[PDB]
């Protein structure tokens, strides 16, 4: 009896991997089994009981492989780990091959571990030992030993931007998984690019953001082609990154008409795809963001009429959407968007204290539509309120100094009811204030203004 010869070894790898692989491709309680049966014969098939006979050393570590992928199918993985830590060190005291395997393996198993500082001191270690090749002091290859050391490079890096994502780190990380988008580019893309997408949102540099953007529209239509598609909420959410990145340029602007027309292509083919990819609350995002573009992108005097009846328009296409199913989920979606139609309302009459300033204000019309207005914000402060109970600094302050000017300019009726409206305002800030024991910050001032106004308001209609 001779020791274990190059065919043995080589029809045993054969049939490991053959029937490894086609075991997970997952086509089942026993041939996942029947694999690690298999394996643990080969397990017992090896029997322990330059530097020595490299066969021994090569089956060894390959068979720790394979224990570390009985124990990831087993979920078991603590026998692993001190047999793969054994391996570690049994190699430093023992390069290429071996420490990319034992690479590979430590990162699946500190993936699998989660726990988060190990893994991420791991990762930097194979890190360092990267670095530490880059700096350099067979039968049926691959592609000459390089393939397999560029996708496990681009899966190590991966799984360290995960680990590294898990955390804040949000500079590395990004950098990080860029390289592995140019590194898979050059040889979940989706995903990635979003996040660089909203990473870049929370940065300040958006012409690389389109850059490397565009690439991956460019590579969506060039990608080449089963069930699980995902495409449509991937694109969906590159649409919300693109008026994302149209409400931050807005706001650096305005705190000229290729903006507009750039947001008018880009929204109407993204308000065509939202209408083509569902949804209920997609589409709570899709009106509030089409009325918060339509807030921010002022033009004149009379743009802003045909643009405050299309924000009224679209947030009347968002009311009958919502009303046969009402959860409470409904309630909440419903105080959001009474104060987005708060909002609007607030532009509305900024419009009509304008035109009032600048044009007749008595004229037949005019005063139609502010009465009817004025009795719609009514109602929708009246469900606004509703959804507080009938029988968190700032915008319940927002709300109050909103109702407070509803009170206060949108009347000519029998002079006391403003003068009591106004009062019971500033009785419901003081409740709130001795409800809460806080201090405000723009709250005190309007205070001392209604405070001025209940005594010009009660002096002079009493005149």
């Amino acid at each position: 009896m001779a020791n274990v010869p190059w065919a043995e070894v080589c029809e045993k790898f054969q049939a490991a991997l053959a029937l490894s692989r086609v075991e997970l491709h997952k086509n089942p309680y026993k041939s996942k089994y029947s694999a690690r049966a298999l394996l643990e014969e080969v397990k017992a098939l090896l029997g322990p009981a330059e530097g020595p006979v490299a066969q021994r050393a090569v089956r060894l570590a390959v068979i720790e492989f394979h224990l570390g992928v009985n124990h990831i199918d087993t979920e078991e993985l603590s026998a692993g780990e001190e047999h793969l830590v054994k391996c570690l060190r049994l190699l430093r005291r023992y390069c290429i091959s071996l420490c990319i395997q034992a690479q590979n393996n430590l990162g699946i198993l500190w993936s699998e571990r989660e726990e988060i500082e190990t893994a991420q001191a791991y990762l930097e270690s194979s890190e360092a030992l990267y670095n530490q090749y880059m700096k350099e002091v067979e039968k049926l290859t691959e592609q000459e030993r390089s393939k397999r050391f560029e996708k496990v490079y681009t899966h190590n890096l991966y799984y360290l931007a995960q680990v590294y994502q898990h955390l804040e780190m949000f500079e590395k990380a990004a950098h990080y998984c860029h390289s592995t988008l140019k590194r898979q580019l050059e040889h979940e893309w989706a995903i990635n690019a979003a996040t660089l997408s909203q990473f870049y949102i929370n940065k300040l540099c958006f012409m690389e953001a389109r850059h490397c953007l565009s690439a991956a529209n460019v590579i969506f239509g060039q990608t080449g082609k089963e069930l699980y598609h995902q495409r449509k909420g991937e694109i969906a959410r590159c649409w919300i990154k693109y008026c994302l990145t149209l409400m931050q340029n807005a706001q650096l602007s305005m705190q000229a008409r290729e903006l507009f027309l750039l947001g008018q292509h880009y929204v109407f083919e993204a308000k065509e795809f939202f209408q083509i990819d569902g949804y209920v609350t997609d589409h709570i995002e899709v009106v509030q963001d089409h009325s918060a573009l339509f807030k921010v992108l002022a033009f004149f005097e009379t743009d802003m009429e045909r643009r405050c009846k299309m924000h009224k328009r679209r947030i009347a296409m968002l009311e009958p959407l919502t009303v046969d199913l009402n959860p409470q989920y409904y309630l909440l979606v419903n105080r959001q968007i009474q104060f987005e139609i708060a909002h609007a309302y607030y532009d509305m009459m900024d419009l009509k204290v304008a035109i009032a300033d600048r044009l007749r204000d008595p004229d037949s019309h005019i005063v139609k539509k502010i009465n009817n207005l004025n009795k719609s914000a009514l109602k929708y402060y009246q469900l606004f309120l509703d959804s507080l109970r009938d029988p968190v600094l700032r915008p319940a302050m927002l709300a109050k100094f909103r109702v407070a000017r509803l009170y206060g300019k949108i009347i000519t009726a029998d002079p006391k009811k403003e003068l009591e409206n106004l009062a019971t305002s500033l009785e419901h800030y003081k409740f709130i204030v001795d409800y809460c024991e806080k201090h405000p910050e723009a709250a005190q001032e309007i205070e001392v203004e209604l405070e001025l106004s209940k005594e010009m308001v009660s002096l002079l209609p009493t005149k």
